[PDB]
């Protein structure tokens, strides 16, 4: 039992809510919040810009040190950093950005990173300004992630569309 509230059950292990991931994180303080990162951990907009803003830019400062030491992530890859005031840990996951021309095929690899964590609060990878088909991303999520994932979808119209079209 956990303290995630008001989520619609999609499958055995995947739940979904129309919510701001920042506010969900502030309430639940999950062990892991997922960031929809890019390979440089430059947290500008969407999920990443919002999470980073909520940390007062501490996420960005930490991320810049990570990149200076380790170099960029891979598309489809991830790293574990602090969750700051939002969660114990932040799992920065790089889904493909279709608006950068990146291969949507890498989305499954991106979701596989979630399987290293028993429970996660996460956005829908590659959706929104990452330019992928969100119905497809939700399908890949449910068909790839085996651990317990609580999805926070920001856009109300998108949430309604995702629920109404989910198989
Ligand atoms: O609408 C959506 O769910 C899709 C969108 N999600 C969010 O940006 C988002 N999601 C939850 N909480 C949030 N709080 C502030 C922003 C935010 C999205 C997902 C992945 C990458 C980019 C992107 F734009």
């Amino acid at each position: 039992v956990n303290s995630f509230s008001g989520y619609l059950k999609l499958t055995d292990n995947v739940y979904i809510k129309n919510a701001d991931i920042v506010e969900e994180a502030k309430k639940v303080k999950p062990t892991v919040v997922v960031n929809a990162a890019n390979v440089y951990l430059k947290h500008g907009g969407g999920v990443a810009g919002a999470l980073n803003k909520a940390t007062n830019n501490a996420m960005q400062v930490e991320s810049d040190d990570y990149i200076a030491t380790n170099g960029p992530l891979k598309v489809g890859g991830s790293c574990v950093l602090s969750g700051h005031n939002l969660a114990k840990h932040c799992l920065h996951v790089v889904g493909p950005n279709v608006n950068k021309g990146e291969d949507i095929q890498l989305l499954k690899s991106a979701y596989e990173n979630f399987n290293q964590h028993e429970v996660l609060l996460a956005p829908l990878l590659s959706a929104g300004i990452f330019g992928a088909d969100p119905i497809h991303s939700l399908r890949v999520c449910v068909d790839t992630v085996r651990t317990n994932v609580y999805l926070a979808v920001f856009d109300k119209n998108l949430y309604d569309k995702l629920v109404s079209s989910f198989l």
